[PDB]
RNA sequence: AGCACGGCUUAAACCGUGC
């Protein structure tokens, strides 16, 4: 019923547990987001996502908008009807487009105007229509367009970059308030940029304050700089953001990372990692990342995890999926990939449960240990 | 093609190294 509600329910340090009320369903935090970039999260049914425990997805506009289009699924009653899941949905502005597929864009003030990567035709995406875009595709969690940094960068276009962000997380606003279907049902989301100065990430802080936000996320970061300095950034840029609502790390996502940057403040994951990775051949588990593929998983007959609760590990051996995944077979990708989901939800899960515990710190610790062992 | 590995923080069921 409730538009959007954050509620921290238990906290130790600079880490929170809690609850993001939405119409659509609620969700669980520090909670991680599965990435369904052209509505459909690789290799896995809506039910299948929800059965690992994902409480919301991710999906892209860029994307989205070129295919199959903003306008036509809008027609067919909105994506979550198109793709087949009813809870909430979250949608990058396609800032991170704007660097990556940097290659074949054109920016300016307006807005950022790329080529298709597949058709080669001309698109203008600006802080107006991303939102629009948005709004046709009846995401509940909307993110302001930004203009991802790239790394290295010098204070130049730190400042630029960030300075011009804010001045379209603005025009976002404006744009998200316009219409009342979205602003009475939807939730905007600002971002935070100015890669590793902080004396910009705090402008951008301000900025984003001033014009107000339902919730905050860090952007621009585990753009490679290592974990060290995104930590050493986390460290002061997450306290400058509002704290009685949601923080949320975009595209951050390892194990790891996570564990870290809940420790730093954050309350949101959205990455690539676990579905990419599956597809490839690497599990993750408690006992560090394996790499399917290698010879000794050839007749290993225990599960990816004996830890996992996961449905594939309740099934399947080590060595069906290294015969899978090496022999190009879908169903690898399928398992591999439920397995890589399931595990970063029972991550979620254990450092929720472990925050409003007070022995979360006590956690990490035990994780990064036998994580790092690798004695799997 | 294949074998032994490595990376991936959606132009990746993909790329890269060695034989
Ligand atoms: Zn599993």
């Amino acid at each position: 019923r409730p538009r959007f509600s954050f509620s921290i329910a238990a906290r130790e340090g600079k880490a929170r547990t809690g609850t993001i009320e939405m119409k659509r369903g609620v969700i669980r935090t520090p909670a991680f987001m599965p990435v369904g970039t052209a509505a459909t999260v690789k290799a896995l049914k809506p039910e299948t996502v929800r059965a690992t425990g994902a409480d919301i997805i991710l999906g892209n506009t860029y994307h989205l908008m070129l295919r199959p289009g903003a306008e036509r699924i809008a027609k067919l009653g909105g994506l979550h009807s198109f793709m087949g899941w009813d809870r909430p949905i979250l949608t990058d502005s396609g800032g991170y487009q704007v660097m990556s597929l940097s290659s074949l864009t054109k920016q300016s003030e307006e807005g950022v105007t790329f080529k298709s990567h597949l058709d080669g035709s001309r698109h203008m995406l600006s802080p107006e229509r991303s939102i629009e875009i948005q709004h046709l595709l009846g995401s509940d969690i909307v993110m302001a367009f930004d203009e991802c940094t790239p790394y290295p960068a010098t204070p130049s276009r730190a400042a630029s970059s960030m300075e011009r962000s804010m001045r379209w997380a603005k025009r976002s606003r404006d744009a998200f308030d316009s219409r009342k279907e979205q602003a009475e049902n939807a939730a905007l989301f600002g971002i935070q940029q100015g890669s590793v100065f902080e004396n910009l990430r705090q402008q951008s802080a301000d900025a984003l304050a001033e014009i107000g936000f339902d919730g905050y996320a860090v952007g621009g970061l585990a753009v490679g700089e290592g974990q060290d300095e995104m930590f050493r950034v986390l460290d002061f840029s997450v306290p400058m953001l509002p704290d009685d609502k949601p923080h949320y790390l975009m595209g951050v996502g390892k194990p790891d990372d996570i564990v870290g940057a809940v420790e730093r403040g954050i309350d949101m994951f959205d990455c690539v990692l676990p579905t990419r990775s599956g597809r490839n051949g690497q599990a993750f588990t408690w006992d560090g990342p394996i790499n399917i593929r290698n010879a000794r998983f050839s007749e290993d007959l225990k599960p990816l995890d004996s830890e996992c609760h996961c449905a594939v590990c309740q099934k399947w051996s080590r060595a069906y999926i290294h015969h899978l995944i090496r022999a190009g077979e879908i169903l690898g990708a399928m398992l591999m990939t439920e397995h890589n989901i399931a595990f970063y939800q029972q991550l979620m899960q254990k450092i929720r449960d472990s925050i409003s515990e007070g022995r979360f710190s006590q956690f990490a610790q035990d994780f990064r240990a036998r994580y790092f062992a690798r004695n799997s």
